[PDB]
């Protein structure tokens, strides 16, 4: 039931942490951040060329966080991979090892601070986010077998709540072609080879045999199926990993208490959505959009919903209307009790969102930040 003694499960729409020995059943809430860079060639979380890692953690935590999502790619996971671009004068603690260890160690330090960790299979390649959980030179079986391996080492770390099966399933072409052309993910279309809802069942089942104590995080797709997407005005405008409109009629076939739907959502910085325009309704049009794209999955369906990645900067690195966006969003999450989230990113170098911070990998965006603590409150 659990090697660790800690069993994670979903009750109602709340994530519970259950100490199987003592019997304590504790509802937990995830106030997290995305510590990216493990889905990269540098093979390490970023910003370490300017600072020490626990300072990052300590700094993280002290800001009020209890969980971090660690994006990774296939190589980061296999033994001999070497990171790159780090300043050892600052971090001389880890000597000679597999981005897997700095990784393992990062997880270790996080738990001492009582921080939970969500493992995310971000990229098969260390370059970009493929639209599918397989490629010409990398098969689904290779993907699943890799998730199994990852479910073994990292399975033992008590603060690891589960697996984000695949980071941002999406399309690389537009509908109606995208639906039946096989280059992109779908949901409720029919073909088990592109339907993420069926693939998620196959991958998740494999993961639960090895880590039955874990939670299965299933993100949305970009497009699902013509009938579903055409049912809502902004149906064709959801984010990669942000379309959960097909959950009602095409629920992933996995035990309800192990399943967590994890949509991704963003503002003006990442991509200039059309409903972001005052002409259409920004920003008061936002509640109904979030609702339709994924909100109803918890509010109406009763499933556990965790925002796996959202972020940007109420700010200047670029666009201002992002201020109104991140505001209206946190307001919204509070009104509806969406208290489990993962900010993107704690890394200032997200050319489209920066971290929760600033490039001298030192200071945090005060206002961008004061807005987010409200939720943790
Ligand atoms: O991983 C480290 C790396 O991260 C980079 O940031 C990534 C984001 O993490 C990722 O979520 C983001 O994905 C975007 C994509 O770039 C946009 O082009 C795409 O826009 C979509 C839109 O979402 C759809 O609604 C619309 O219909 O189609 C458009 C595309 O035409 O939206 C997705 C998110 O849903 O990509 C970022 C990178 O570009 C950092 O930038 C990098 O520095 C970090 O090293």
């Amino acid at each position: 039931q659990t090697p660790t003694g800690i069993y994670y499960e979903v009750r109602g729409d709340t994530i519970y942490m259950i100490n199987v020995t003592s019997g304590e059943e504790t509802p937990i809430h995830l106030f997290g951040v995305n510590w990216f860079g493990f889905e990269t060639p540098n093979h390490v979380v970023h910003g370490l060329w300017k600072r020490n890692w626990e300072d990052m953690l300590l700094q993280i935590k002290s800001l009020g966080f209890n969980a971090i999502r660690l994006p990774f790619c296939t190589e980061s996971v296999k033994p001999g991979t070497q990171p790159i671009g780090i300043d050892y004068s600052k971090n001389p603690d880890l000597r000679g090892l597999d981005s897997l260890q700095i990784m393992e160690k990062i997880i270790k330090k996080a738990g001492d601070l009582g921080i939970f960790v969500l493992l995310d299979y971000h990229r098969i390649g260390c370059t970009h986010i493929e639209p599918l959980w397989y490629t010409e030179d990398f098969s689904e079986e290779d993907f699943i077998n890799t998730w199994i391996e990852v479910a073994k080492r990292f399975g033992k770390y008590w603060n690891v709540i589960g697996a984000d099966l695949k980071n941002e399933p999406h399309s690389v072409t537009s509908p109606p072609a995208a639906y039946t052309d096989g280059t992109g993910a779908t949901w409720g279309m029919g073909n088990p080879a592109t339907d993420w809802n069926l693939a998620a069942e196959r991958i998740g089942k494999a993961i639960l045999k090895v880590a039955p104590h874990w939670l299965i995080f299933v993100e949305g797709t970009q497009f699902t199926n013509p009938k579903t997407d055409s049912s809502y005005k902004w149906g064709y405008n959801a984010w990669w990993g942000g379309n959960l409109m097909a959950v009602k009629d095409y629920p992933v076939n996995l035990p309800r208490n192990k399943l967590v739907y994890s949509p991704h959502v963003y503002g003006p910085d990442v991509y200039n959505q059309p409903y972001f325009g005052p002409a259409k309704g920004f920003p008061d049009n936002l509640p109904d959009i979030w609702y339709h794209h994924f909100g109803y999955v918890k509010l109406e369906l009763g499933y556990s919903v965790v925002i796996g990645a959202f972020g940007g900067k109420y700010g200047h690195g670029g666009d201002p209307r992002d201020v109104i966006w991140q505001n209206k969003l946190v307001d919204w999450m509070i009104e509806n009790k969406f208290c489990d989230f993962f900010y993107w990113s704690w890394n200032p170098d997200s050319g489209d969102t920066g971290g929760i911070l600033q490039d001298d990998w030192t200071t945090i965006w005060e206002d961008k930040y004061n807005n987010l603590k409200r939720l943790m409150d």
